[PDB]
């Protein structure tokens, strides 16, 4: 079956389609909650970390050891049928850079990857764990001509999709989430 | 695209097995600290209600009035990547019958079958309207297909499929769930 297609469907009309909105306000109220002095700088918009390799660790921190967890992002509350006052988390992450607070920012891998992963196992799900990268590549593209024309993607949030070359292991997802912010400051 | 097969794993994978081995200990304590007095009989099982024509209103109290929101099964808390310590929300309902409270139980829809809904909006969704339908059926399918298999599901939930009748609207959901509870009370 073709599943990344309807996992970002999923994914952006529970989700994305939802909590993006409401999203900056949010950010906002921490910062000036928390600070509104010192570092602040929690940045802007969402980072959604894309593994095409589909592997997504439960604790950001063991990914990479410069990805520190630092607080989370003020609850979001609505009414998700049969739920009521479901909550919805974000968690705030700042990247160190030798030893350095280089930044702060809402991060998070992509959930449906890694779901993507795991059905890759069971017998029924019946697709082979060779499809996996395909699979991985044909969300993180449905995301993007999903995210091209939602009227909520106002800039909300920023993919982040990577590859980790086979024969070395001198990659960085630290490194690589900041570049997408650093770059972010030259742009914004 | 088939996505009812999709969003019964997402769902199952990212939720059912998840939660399930924890529901009835948290369905314990809520009963122990409320109580132990008066009704306590919150029932052992989470309920999925699944409306076969893909109609899924955020208020369960909307849908009928006879199905009233009591309180909230306790958080149950998980380190879901990139989320750390991500709150999952499940809520206690209290079902009427001529006025008189006839049972107490978790019970919810089922999101996917809202999302199934939603798709068929979208131009590039893939899916027509009119496939709402195979869609939901293949969907409460996969799941039981799905359940069957799971070492999780030691009987803590129970599947509620329906479709209400095109002529008549003397349908009550409350009724429909009554049944169930009464049905399994004769399990005892
Ligand atoms: N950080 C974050 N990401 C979120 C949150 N909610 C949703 N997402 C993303 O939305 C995806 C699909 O959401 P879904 O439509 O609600 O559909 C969900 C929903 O139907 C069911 N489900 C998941 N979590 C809960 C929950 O906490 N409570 C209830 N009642 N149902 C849930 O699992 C389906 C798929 O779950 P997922 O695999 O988790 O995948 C979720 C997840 O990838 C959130 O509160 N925080
Ligand atoms: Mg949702
Ligand atoms: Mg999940």
């Amino acid at each position: 079956f073709n599943v990344a297609h309807g996992l970002a469907w999923s994914y952006y009309i529970g989700y994305l389609r939802l909590i993006l909105p409401e999203l900056q306000a949010r950010i906002r109220t921490y910062n000036q909650h928390y600070n509104n002095l010192l570092r602040g700088a929690v940045s802007q918009r969402l980072y959604i970390l894309l593994p095409l390799d589909c592997g997504v660790p439960d604790n950001l921190s063991m990914a990479d050891p410069n990805i520190r967890f630092l607080d989370k992002l003020p609850q979001q509350t609505a009414d998700r049928a049969g739920i009521k006052d479901r909550v919805y988390s974000n968690s705030i992450y700042e990247l160190l850079e030798n030893g350095q607070r280089a930044g702060t920012c809402v991060l998070e891998y992509a959930t449906p990857l890694q779901t993507l992963f795991a059905m890759s196992q069971y017998s029924q799900a019946g697709f082979s764990r060779e499809d996996r990268l395909e699979q991985a590549k044909l969300f993180c593209r449905t995301l993007e001509d999903i995210l091209a024309d939602a009227p909520e993607s106002q800039n909300n949030c920023r993919l982040i999709a990577y590859q980790e070359p086979a024969d070395d292991s001198s990659f960085s997802l630290s490194q690589e989430v900041l570049r997408h912010l650093r770059q972010e400051e030259k742009e914004e």
